[PDB]
């Protein structure tokens, strides 16, 4: 489906070091128009999502050979077995977001880390995207959210379409502060909204502000279905935090960005 990746993993008691070698992959799909991809690998010892390692990029190669060794030193064995070795394979794109190919994860407590061993693991894996802009104006203590359009929305009516509308919630800490909502576009999975929403946000509340954008399918005569959500704050997904950072970092300048619905 998405290819498979070869790697080995082993622990050394004398050195208290976990070793992880990302050897190669095979049959990775194509993510560039050239019919090829530029695969590289991110490596995590979950739940630690902060410290990541990467392989080099192999330009235009659907069967890359990395053969790169990654070390995690000073780890007691009782701590290693608590972690989940997470590998994410992505296609590198020079002028756009890197295209994720696939991922694999294995709990180390199931592994005989005493001896180095090799694993072949098949790479494993959408509600739609929403294009929106944020603009923070500190002198006016405002954030303007523009709900512009969405594409490839999930069909939530059994007939094969949805009736999307987008609601925008302003949050402070854990409390709901204000609600906004767009009009409903019926029978549209790629709706254009071009609606603007302005929220008053004092400087003191900026750090603890969260904007929750929920794309809904208006099912009349029934509980409306949720197509997906977006969380915009300092503690959200990478792309979400990135947009939130660009907004705050470039005050008064609108910043638009696509966001996968979740
Ligand atoms: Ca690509
Ligand atoms: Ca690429
Ligand atoms: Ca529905
Ligand atoms: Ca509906």
């Amino acid at each position: 489906n998405l290819g498979r990746i070869q790697f080995s993993v082993g622990y050394n008691f004398q050195e208290s070091t976990l070793t992880v070698k990302v050897m190669k992959a095979q049959e990775l799909p194509a993510k560039d128009f050239s019919g090829t991809s530029d695969p590289f690998v991110k490596i995590y010892l979950l739940p630690d999502k902060k410290h990541k390692l990467e392989t080099k990029v192999k330009r235009k190669n659907l069967n890359p050979h990395w053969n790169e060794t990654f070390l995690f030193e000073g780890f007691p064995y009782e701590k290693v077995v608590q972690r989940i070795l997470y590998l994410q394979v992505l296609d590198y794109d020079r002028f756009s977001r890197n295209d994720p190919i696939g991922e694999v994860s294995i709990p180390l407590n199931k592994v005989d880390l005493t001896q180095m061993q090799t694993f072949w693991k098949d790479l494993k894996p959408s509600r739609g995207e929403l294009l929106l802009s944020l603009c923070y104006n500190p002198s006016a203590n405002s954030i303007i959210v523009n709900i512009i359009k969405a594409r490839n929305l999930k069909a939530m009516d059994i007939g094969g379409t949805s009736d999307p509308y987008v609601k925008v919630w302003l949050m402070y800490k854990d409390k709901r502060v204000e609600k906004k909502k767009t009009v409903t576009k019926k029978r549209n999975l790629n709706p254009i909204f071009n609606e603007s929403f302005a929220f008053d946000i004092p400087t003191e509340k900026l750090r603890e502000t969260t904007i929750i954008i929920t794309v809904m399918d208006k099912d009349k005569l029934s509980r409306n279905d949720v197509i997906g959500k977006i969380y915009l704050s300092w503690k959200s997904g990478p792309g979400e935090v990135k947009h939130w950072k660009d907004m705050i970092a470039r005050p008064r300048q609108p910043v638009a960005q696509w966001h996968q619905l979740k």
